[PDB]
């Protein structure tokens, strides 16, 4: 149940955990959890309400932005790609990134390849939802998605880094697992090997562990975009 | 790197010997200076290949698809960029001195520090078009002088000489290049608030590797001059 304007501040952090501060619809904190539970982590997840946030929350991050790790010894670490990095640096228990200094630069340089789809997924969404012209929005999708088509289709592996999952695949993750409810699924219709990737990211037990239930997140944006305070809470 | 650029027409580099890495720069890049900091740094045996920015050759965009700059090119023809995730690679890939941290926090606290500077880079070239252009610039001088005041802050806060702590580490390395060139782009006036921030100029400018990349005020000069000039030969 998420924290918000007039909640009392949480205590410390207990030595052996590590908390994370999210919002269940979030798909930065989604990449974020992905790591910790697929890290096996102890953790635990304060998620709070981004429409009328709490005031100490701003004590954890300056523009009370999520996600935000806080540890046993009060330190904060922010936003999910630094935040990930930190929790496969810090757990040394089954290590996302690769080996290689080459291959971790590599997944580093796809995850930059990336970075306009989060705006434009959202930009689709908010467009459908408003009943505002979306071709423009999903080519410019679909022309990002075909750059990461090509990787795959070049690999010849089912994930970014391989035949296993690893970090680059959950910090893409999110965003995928969003374009059916979204609206958005058709942005894959041309991408053979996305899709099979998707498939793949789906069957991973991390990702199945955390998916979202569908009527819920739904119901979530119904709320959202009629202005209701309520969607948050 | 004091040798001439490669442009339109030039011939591709060959493969980069074993025991070697490349690197494709500029001499007045502070993105590039960034990453020869690092090489520096770190001991690295290491080529680079200047590219003539205004005149690009052909076949760089093999090396980047949008022709930026620094692209580190090893010996087995693999490629990587830009400047933080060339940085990166280089301290994890290579042995001797480490620059980053090895405590996690600590190191992830310096990708934080590097996050809140994002904004630098293209405010003091806003700063500079804007002062050699004689356009507006108090709004854009105010706007850098705030980033600098957050920067200030932390060095205030920790009670360090450098961002990383008491000693240089890879962080200093990252923020240097803009700093640098504060004088020359005629925006000193923007740290006259941030003592802290000045003190550390001056730590910064007695690092050895700083110290052996600092740059020639005089042909700086003659570089902007040259490149406000619209003269090709600024390129060259
Ligand atoms: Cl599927
Ligand atoms: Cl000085």
């Amino acid at each position: 149940r998420t924290l918000g304007k007039g909640s009392q501040p949480p205590g410390p952090v207990p030595e052996g955990l590590i908390r994370i501060y999210s919002m269940r619809f979030c798909p930065y904190s989604h990449r974020t959890r992905l790591v910790l539970k697929a890290k096996d982590i102890r953790h635990e997840v304060v998620n709070i309400n981004l429409r009328n946030k709490p005031e100490w929350y701003y004590t954890k991050h300056p523009f009370g932005h999520i996600p935000v790790l806080e540890t046993s010894q009060s330190q904060l670490i922010y936003e999910s790609v630094i935040a990930c990095e930190y929790l496969d640096d810090a757990y040394p228990g089954r290590k996302l990134f690769p080996y290689d200094p080459y291959e971790r630069a590599r997944q580093k340089m796809l995850l930059e390849l990336f970075s306009k789809v989060p705006h434009l997924t959202k930009e689709c969404l908010v467009a459908l939802r408003s009943g505002r012209e979306s071709t423009n929005l999903k080519a410019a999708l679909r022309q990002e998605f075909s750059n990461l088509e090509e990787i795959l289709e070049y690999q010849n592996t089912t994930f970014f880094g391989g035949t296993s999952i690893s970090m680059i695949d959950y910090l893409l993750w999110p965003w995928f697992e969003r374009l059916d409810v979204y609206g958005i699924l058709d942005c894959v219709s041309h991408t053979p090997a996305l899709r099979l990737w998707i498939s793949a990211m789906k069957w991973d037990p991390t990702v199945s562990a955390l998916l979202m239930d569908k009527s819920i997140f739904q119901g979530f944006l119904n709320l959202y975009f009629q202005n209701n305070p309520n969607a948050f809470d």
